[PDB]
Formats: structure tokens, C-alpha cells, sequence
């Protein structure tokens, strides 16, 4: 199946300009624990911004130029890049916002973060019909001294 990861502020905002003005090593944690031994796709500006591959996972990057970096794969079309996982139990979807809506549709499975947070952001994770999701797990922990804001954690399925 497909699945997509996104920490989201309140009213979904996901990204800005710059890095995002939080400090959550327990959902980068948690990104790294669902995101591993998988492979991850991505558009080219979370690439950027990432900065790196990101070990232990297939890294799939989306844009519509040839690839600027030989170590990752580069793609140009949504069938292309899930073409390019092959055969696996779950393809996770890491971003940004251009890639969350086209996957969104294909999708099974998310995996949210719910931050308590207020950031003017430029980018959003797309709406998803309250008739087309179930909740599975939640999990809500507090801010605390290693993390700047409270966070909850989600896991829905497509119905
Ligand atoms: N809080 C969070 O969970 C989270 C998670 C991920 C990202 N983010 C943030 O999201 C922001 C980036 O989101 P974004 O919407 O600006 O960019 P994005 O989705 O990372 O990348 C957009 C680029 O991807 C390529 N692309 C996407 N779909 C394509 C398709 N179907 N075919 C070919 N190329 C395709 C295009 O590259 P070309 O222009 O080269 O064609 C496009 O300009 C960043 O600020 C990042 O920090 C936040
Ligand atoms: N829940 C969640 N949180 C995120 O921060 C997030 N970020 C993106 C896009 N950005 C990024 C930025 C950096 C790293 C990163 O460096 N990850 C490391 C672990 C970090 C650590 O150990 O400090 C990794 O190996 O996954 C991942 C995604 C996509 N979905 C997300 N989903």
C-alpha cells in the first residue's frame, strides 16, 4: 500500500519559507522508525531541504528535470515513482505539500503528527474527508525540556 508521513501545525500548515520553528526529536524520531527499511518519496524541494539521502531507505525524488544527484533516483510522473519501489508491503510519502495532494488519493494509510503550534506557513497538508478516514492510534505527549511543543501521534486507514 501507500502511505503518507507529515507533521502538521494547527490548520494543517506543514512548511514556510525556512526550516519549520520547532525542536521534535520525538517525531523525527517517529518519522525515522515508520520511514526505515522502506523506500520514500519525495518532491524536489523537500530533497532540498533534507539536504542528504536519507540512509537506510530507498530515497525517490519527483521532478520534472533529469537528476542533479547520482546517489538517490529521480523520477518525473506519480506511476513512475511507485514503479520505481518494485514489490513491497508499503511505500511511504514523505512530502511536501504538491506531493501530499497528488498521493493522498492512492493512499491507505497516514501517519499525522498534530503539533500544538501557530506558524504562518505557505504550505498545507491536503484535506481529507472525515467519511474516507479511520483513526487506528493515537498517542499524545506534552512538551517537556527536549521538545519545544506538544505533539500527538496519529495512524488512520483509508475506508
Ligand atoms: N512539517 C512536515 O511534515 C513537512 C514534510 C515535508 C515537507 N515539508 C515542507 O514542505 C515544503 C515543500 O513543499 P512544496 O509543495 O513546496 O514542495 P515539494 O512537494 O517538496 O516539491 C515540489 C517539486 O516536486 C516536483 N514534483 C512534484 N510533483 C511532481 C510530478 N507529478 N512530476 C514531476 N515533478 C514533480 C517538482 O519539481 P520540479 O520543479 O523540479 O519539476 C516540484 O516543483 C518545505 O518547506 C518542507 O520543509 C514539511
Ligand atoms: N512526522 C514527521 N515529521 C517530520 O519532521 C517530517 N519531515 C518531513 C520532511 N523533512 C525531513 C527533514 C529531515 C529529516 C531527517 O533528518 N530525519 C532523520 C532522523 C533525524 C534524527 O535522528 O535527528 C532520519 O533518519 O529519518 C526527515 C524529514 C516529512 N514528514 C515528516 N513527518
Amino acid at each position: 500500500m501507500i502511505s503518507l508521513i507529515a507533521a502538521l501545525a494547527v490548520d494543517r500548515v506543514v512548511g514556510m519559507e525556512n526550516a519549520m520553528p520547532w525542536n521534535l526529536p520525538a517525531d523525527l524520531a517517529w518519522f525515522k522508525r515508520n520511514t526505515l527499511n522502506k523506500p520514500v518519496i519525495m518532491g524536489r524541494h523537500t530533497w532540498e531541504s533534507i539536504g542528504r539521502p536519507l540512509p537506510g531507505r530507498k530515497n525517490i525524488i519527483l521532478s520534472s528535470q533529469p537528476g542533479t544527484d547520482d546517489r538517490v533516483t529521480w523520477v518525473k510522473s506519480v506511476d513512475e515513482a511507485i514503479a520505481a519501489c518494485g514489490d513491497v508491503p508499503e511505500i511511504m510519502v514523505i512530502g511536501g505539500g504538491r506531493v501530499y495532494e497528488q498521493f493522498l488519493p492512492k493512499a491507505q494509510k497516514l501517519y499525522l503528527t498534530h503539533i500544538d503550534a501557530e506558524v504562518e506557513g505557505d504550505t498545507h497538508f491536503p484535506d481529507y474527508e472525515p467519511d474516507d478516514w479511520e483513526s487506528v492510534f493515537s498517542e499524545f505527549h506534552d512538551a517537556d525540556a527536549q521538545n519545544s511543543h506538544s505533539y500527538c501521534f496519529e495512524i488512520l486507514e483509508r475506508r
